[PDB]
């Protein structure tokens, strides 16, 4: 029996299997408005009792660092998301919206009035990394503006309002993108956060921002509708920490405490495998250490295959396994994993293009 097809109770959500659509930016949401193409894409991948997480979704006008990514901060966006959620729900799937602020991982071209992007720090991402521009060229990450505590409270409110908007659109819940060197990770990582106020210095202070964000969304929509994604060890956008395992455990402690205070568990903790990029034992150590420390559901992501996903669930390393790239090219990935059917190759060249069909909805199902 395939352990990926054991049912799982993710809080009040009864999942029929443990294969999850990982959140993936695809850049088809023209002008930050969800489009009908997204509805077709998510519908193709939805299964009865399966869990889907959307592409990262803007919480405010300053939260983007990619072209044509959806927002959920306007009523127009909420109206269009509702059409997509309705088609996914008609297939019996559960869907969460990932709330995403990129912080310093942006460019003047993506910011209102060409202003600098915001961060914990004035330190830019280094020139080892370049940003995808709307014309398909690559640009230079600029120096961000370091925000004060009033503005931090405004950003927390943007997460809270976006969570309420997601519920209004019919989403089952939201995921906080606290990973991958984006805004929240720019507060978490000691390689980035050079602040001397209450949001920097100590590990406890560096965890303040994520704690406040999670508390705000939990208060607004309930813990069982909130998932949290982190990546304490990741090679992405110069987001390093001197002690990744202690950073991860400090975040896990905060999430455990939020749950005890709220009297309810979060939907899940979602952790990226350190092997994933845009020793193996230290990486496996870290994943299992975080899972064992967290009082709740654990989703693993990053480089998983059918075999590795089966092993993760069978060995108790994770409750759910999210797949990215293979879900791009296999709309029926769940069925293919169930049948052990051969998988289709994916085309990286069309990961972030704008076409509503090509490289998006035209990967074939099984015959
Ligand atoms: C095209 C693409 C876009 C992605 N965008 C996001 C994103 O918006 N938010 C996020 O948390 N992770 C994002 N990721 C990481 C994925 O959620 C996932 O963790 C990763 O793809 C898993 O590894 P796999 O592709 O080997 O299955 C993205 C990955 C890809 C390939
Ligand atoms: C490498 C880790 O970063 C990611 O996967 C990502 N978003 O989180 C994108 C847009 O690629």
């Amino acid at each position: 029996n395939n352990p990926l097809f054991s049912p799982y109770k993710m809080g009040k959500f009864n999942l029929s299997h443990r294969v999850v659509l990982a959140p993936m930016t695809r850049c088809r949401a023209l002008n930050n408005i969800p489009q009908a193409a997204l509805g077709e894409y998510y519908e193709q991948r939805a299964t009865a009792g399966g869990f889907l997480i959307t592409e990262g979704t803007m919480i405010s006008p300053t939260s983007a660092g990619f072209p044509h990514v959806p927002g959920i901060f306007t009523k127009e966006q909420v109206r269009e998301w509702k059409k997509i959620v309705d088609v996914v729900h008609a297939k019996g799937a559960v869907i969460f919206c990932q709330l995403w602020h990129v912080g310093r991982a942006s460019h003047e071209v993506y910011q209102p009035a060409g202003a600098a992007p915001i961060s914990s720090t004035e330190k830019p991402i280094s020139n080892r990394w370049r940003i995808l521009m709307p014309d398909g060229t690559h640009g230079i990450y600029p120096k961000p503006r370091a925000i004060g505590t009033y503005e931090i409270s405004q950003v927390v409110e943007d997460y809270r309002r976006s969570a309420l908007n997601a519920i209004e659109a019919g989403f089952d819940g939201i995921e906080i993108h606290g990973a991958h060197g984006y805004l929240i990770d720019q507060f978490l990582k000691d390689g980035i956060n050079d602040r001397t106020d209450e949001y920097g210095g100590s590990l406890a202070n560096r965890c303040k921002f994520i704690t406040q964000v999670v508390q705000a969304v939990v208060s607004a929509i309930g813990a069982d509708r909130v998932g949290v994604r982190v990546s304490p060890a990741i090679d992405h956008l110069d987001a390093m920490d001197s002690n990744p395992l202690s950073l991860g455990l400090a975040v896990v402690e905060r999430l455990n405490k939020i749950q005890l205070h709220s009297g309810s568990k979060l939907a899940y903790l979602h952790v990226t495998q350190p092997r994933y990029v845009a020793s193996e034992e230290e990486e496996a150590r870290l994943m299992r250490t975080l899972r064992n420390a967290y009082q709740g559901t654990f989703i693993c992501s990053g480089g998983y295959t059918r075999e590795l996903g089966i092993e993760a669930v069978a060995q108790g390393d994770a409750d759910l396994v999210s797949y990215g790239r293979l879900f791009i090219s296999n709309p029926d990935l769940v069925m293919r994993i169930k049948l052990n059917a051969p998988l289709n190759k994916y085309n990286r060249k069309t990961f972030f293009t704008q076409d509503p069909v090509v490289g998006y909805t035209d990967y074939p199902f099984l015959q």
